[PDB]
């Protein structure tokens, strides 16, 4: 199946960039193209945070205030007022997609300024994080703001989290969540063969029908994952997405494989 007839048969842009750890082959597709990464950058933040504090830390806790809450924080709204681990705070951001434990996860590094610094010294020029939550989810075709590359993203989450900094502990930790995570079923999960392993971060801008899913993605009979970028978008500010069309991506690609 092409994408190009993926493109013309939803009426969408994809975005696709897929490296195989094992082998370094690498799939593209509109892989320099930017798009919104909206929650996708998740898991960009929970791997940075997991770089400066060891498994056996993660009991340590900060404390949350009214101030602090933004819309969509499911699990923090119960936390006003009281503490809670940098452990919780991870998973209420992977699992349910909390807003508030996403920008209290980047306060923790020390603001947008460090996490940008963190993705130069990676190497990551194109990644450009601007807004904290929920404000980073208005995406403009016309500004850079909170978008990335397939390629520079993906290039990213090898180096962080496949060949990255990270403990055993703290890589099975996040790992974990991401294959546990229901909200990606109906991504490249339900685009790939049964015997595959997908630890996945979906996410999905306000604008423009921005549907995203990034992940790690395991052959049945291989250890070494091939880490697998697909950002999609449509013409108007108001189309509604469809994820059939990221499960086709997905079924598509891992062909090459």
């Amino acid at each position: 199946k092409e994408l190009n007839d993926l493109e013309k048969k939803y009426n969408a842009h994809i975005g696709v960039y897929a490296l195989d750890t094992k082998s370094g082959k690498e799939v593209k597709f509109n892989s320099d193209k930017r798009f919104a990464y909206a929650s996708t950058s998740k898991a960009i933040n929970s791997a940075i945070l997991l770089e400066q504090v060891p498994y056996n830390k993660l009991n340590k806790k900060v404390h949350i205030n009214k101030d602090d809450i933004v819309a969509y924080s499911p699990i923090l709204e119960k936390y006003v007022g009281k503490d809670i681990t940098l452990k919780a705070l991870i998973e209420a951001s992977m699992t349910y997609s909390d807003n508030t434990a996403n920008n209290k996860i980047i306060k923790e590094i020390g603001g947008i300024k460090k996490v940008k610094q963190r993705l130069k010294e990676l190497g990551d020029k194109v990644t450009n994080p601007v807004r904290y939550e929920i404000e980073l989810q208005y995406y403009s075709p016309k500004s850079k703001k909170d978008t990335s590359t397939p390629a520079a993203f993906g290039k990213t989450l090898n180096k962080l989290i496949a060949n990255g900094k990270l403990s055993k502990e703290n890589k099975k930790f996040l790992l974990d969540l991401m294959l546990n995570n229901k909200s990606g079923d109906t991504l490249i999960k339900d685009g790939v063969p049964k015997d595959y392993k997908v630890a996945d971060k979906s996410g999905q801008a306000i604008t423009y029908a921005s549907r995203n899913d990034v992940a790690f993605v395991y052959p049945k009979g291989q250890s070494e994952p091939i880490v697998l970028v697909i950002f999609t978008n449509k013409d108007n500010k108001s189309d509604k997405p469809n994820d059939k069309l990221i499960s086709e991506t997905a079924k598509s690609v891992m062909k090459e494989f």
